[PDB]
């Protein structure tokens, strides 16, 4: 036998940042869960019990922890970048880093219509994340996403036209209720490295809000013909905005919500027309993929 | 061996209700998930396999459907009290419905600063709940409250002055992260009957806004001495602004974030007044409850 | 207003505790989440940010590790009984602990047919928990219950005989699946103190295997008319083999399994006698609780 | 724009089924949640909104009913290969098809030593899990695995001789805590097709009980100088007992459980050699990964 691959390191590092304004007394916070995996010339700590290879998992935690003292933590583009080049740099024998950042929010709270200089609240489990993969002699692959942003339409999404065979009972609709959580994600053109990466710092918020504004849009003013066409729509419009992404890829959920037919209990009317009252389904659900790139 | 207690009933029952205006074409989703338990005269399903006494739980969620077409769905105090009202007047055995709503977060989208008539985000876990008790000849009791309301504050924390003993390890602070997740609940005063609930109605959510508000200004605004001193400050303010409430209760985990001293790495200063990154803690937590009433 | 009760305390202690045996070599784990909430004179660190009276909660924490150091932390009744006493008897002002505990099932693994000295495995998320309320003049009281014990039964068990009215759809049935997650508590009469609690010991461990063992074979061998009548029996048997226990209180969920009829499709035959494939139903389910007491 | 990938389907699909022998009266069950994604000619129904080419995520809903209704759901090999192939041979333009089975345990009761004919209990959140990909002109590819398989040891694992900088802070130890949840998995050769998977029916079972045994094995046996080396350990042996394995993969978090110093409490000895009661870890994790292939 023989390692034909091998990964390691820390997972679920729990990160908090507070910057301070010196003038103007503001305080920004960050908060982050971060995943670092290295790969490199470590066979030998599986195959020969040689521990001298491997740069302990403790001191990752270190390293992360060490690195947003001394850099910047926004956007988490530069900071997986720069965490990332660390480990090739310092250790001969890694030759790869893969870092991982889900940013969790924690947006300003407005008391009486002022934004308040310290005090922060979660509006909602949306997250924004980064993938950055740091490759010696190769550059640095960064994959952009936003995950958790869970929307519902109450009309203008339809499904009618698909194929009916000996399988298939579903009705064909003009009118129902469309709810996904939408998990959207850029991959950016490879960078040759930290230089060209902070070169282009100021296009990484601006892509994210790019991208939240097209998916939210998208899905309120389409009539949708199927999850499929919608989501096409999104993924062609944030590649027309940024010609430094090379694929939008978007998974998205489609959560039923069931009519309840309630005609048994005195002729009430409760379906088509005179939908009011449905019954949200937890599982099963549709599932659709797509990735979409230049022609 | 008797029964001392008995309950049954539906829960996870999980409802979303549209409302379609005719004139603007403004569409309004309320979604809850619902669970209703009975008591009455059931023992002998218990214990002499008597079925006779048992409206089944399969109706009870019919029921809930049913209540919810011919019904408006808010406030949630209404609509658990109507509901709650139903099974003791309808079966003439079952004596006690107890009634516990969820309320989900559909909140509506704004699309180029214009609110769209029927698209919804989530924004947020926060839910606002409801436990109504309808006891036949004793009325019905109302607990109102929000609850997965996470916020942090920066600064403008402290705890010092506390016991100190042979157990006693943590260090007087003058400055510290506070960071909690909201419940917060108020009880209303014993009403006598669907009516009396009826005439109450515009205050439910009115109460519910100033909780919140009240919650979010006072967590902002005071200057810490403590979970316990802040969290007195929020429920004496409720009390004051709705005199048909009899108590407030807040539960508050105080969710740690940690200083990281990294002096052993080149003299970096990361503590006191140095403190830029910490970690948060994900458990233990502390946990601080009060409940407060009228003298 | 005026604080009308109050609690606070630490919640989410993870502990584990080796126990190593000199002679044989065999090592033997526990690991528990404890949560210890404390009660007493201290409406002033509410109402006047007093926190002389604040026994802090990381101090309370502490405790319980030295606790667990000191003492044994098996059975949990007699652990949680340790803990609760210290608090009251070491501060003045403290006049009721409330200490919940949580066991985490580590089984010891066989290997080879033989039982291994130090290697242990989850068998399952079924929890062993005891909630001891440790009240200055009033004893001790102890609640211990098992939860997390998911079973399931294919055929015996039956639901007609139920009320049926303009409510109603549910069919009468002679045959259908039963699951349920079983939460079964047993109160113990009142203990004076801590020397009553040591000499009860042994009791703790039978009765709990007692509760355990009556609920798997009345389960198992119910030809079961309803959740209702099945639980009664449970109850009457745990109430009849063990004096010192005044109530046993059950908490059942019934987790529905529905019948597809698969009839549309080639005339297919699943439901009935011929039902063999079925579609577990995530929500809503069905809650069945009763209290059982001595006559 | 292009499509550059889609697939799409249906996720979350619960599906019970009951097998009850007709001469002994013993019922056995089978419990799994199953997700099956389409690809082929489907690009129009995401750039053109042609729904024709749709198979409707419900259809795939119900086909994974009646697939279950007249085959054999087990092993989860043989009941995934015939659904993946039947998506293929069914439809002309849909030519891959990716089917993932998660098996849920139902155990039989041991009644008073005799196994019981148709009780069972959830021991265990362990999975058995398949991932099948049906490629039109390419065969069948299977990878089975296992996972939430929740182990500790409380001695006899040990960490020294590591890379240590100016990041380390970790010390050397020769007797740890060693604690993780098992994810292996097993790639199978390339199959031609069903006839194929039909003829090694037997050693899907056989293979999935050797890894789950030399996984809990070699965990209890080996004197472990890292996560890396007991791992390599494992996948060796599974290799070398089933030839018609290509690789094996296993994911493994480092639990950790730190020791506590409670030395300030009256000189209370509690490290190295002295420790008895230890304080999990939630977060963060170490996370070691290796793919083991033939030399
Ligand atoms: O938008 C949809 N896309 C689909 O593929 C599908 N299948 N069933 N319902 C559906 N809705
Ligand atoms: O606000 C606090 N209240 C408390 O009771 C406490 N105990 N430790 N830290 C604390 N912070
Ligand atoms: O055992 C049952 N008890 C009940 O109360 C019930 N209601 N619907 N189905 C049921 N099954
Ligand atoms: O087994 C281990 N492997 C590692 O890579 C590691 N790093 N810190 N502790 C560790 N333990
Ligand atoms: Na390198
Ligand atoms: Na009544
Ligand atoms: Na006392
Ligand atoms: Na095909």
């Amino acid at each position: 036998s023989a390692v034909k691959a091998a990964r390691y390191g820390k997972d679920n590092v729990r990160v908090y940042k507070v910057h301070k304004d010196e003038k103007t007394g503001v305080q920004t916070v960050y908060e982050m869960t971060v995943c670092v995996l290295l790969e490199g010339e470590i066979e030998t700590s599986y195959t020969k019990a040689d521990n001298s290879v491997i740069v302990a998992t403790d001191s990752i935690k270190n390293t992360i922890y060490i690195t947003a003292k001394q850099n910047p933590v926004t956007p988490p583009e530069l900071f997986g970048s720069i965490l990332g080049t660390h480990f090739i740099e310092k250790y001969n024998h890694i030759h790869a880093a893969h870092v991982n950042i889900v940013c969790h929010r924690w947006t300003r709270m407005d008391i009486d219509g002022k934004p308040h200089p310290h005090s922060f609240i979660r509006d909602s489990e949306e997250k924004r994340n980064v993938q950055v993969d740091v490759v010696e002699g190769k550059g640095i692959d960064i994959k952009s996403s936003l995950s958790g942003l869970t929307v519902l339409k109450s009309t203008n999404s339809q499904f009618w036209g698909f194929l009916r065979d000996e399988y298939t009972t579903l009705k064909e609709t003009w009118d129902r209720i469309l709810s996904t959580d939408v998990d959207a994600t850029w991959q950016w053109k490879n960078f040759s490295g930290l230089q060209e990466v902070r070169s282009h710092v100021p296009k990484f918020d601006a892509t994210w809000a790019t991208a939240r504004e097209v998916t939210l849009k998208t899905f309120a003013e389409d009539n949708s013909a199927s999850v499929q066409a919608t989501m096409y729509k999104m993924a062609e419009q944030i590649l027309a905005r940024q010609q430094l992404i090379e694929t939008v890829e978007y998974s998205l959920p489609n959560k039923h919500y069931f009519e309840i037919d309630l005609s048994w209990h005195k002729g009430l009317q409760n379906t088509g027309k005179n939908a009011e009252v449905f019954a949200p389904q937890s599982d099963p659900n549709g599932l659709i993929k797509c990735t979409v790139g230049r022609s």
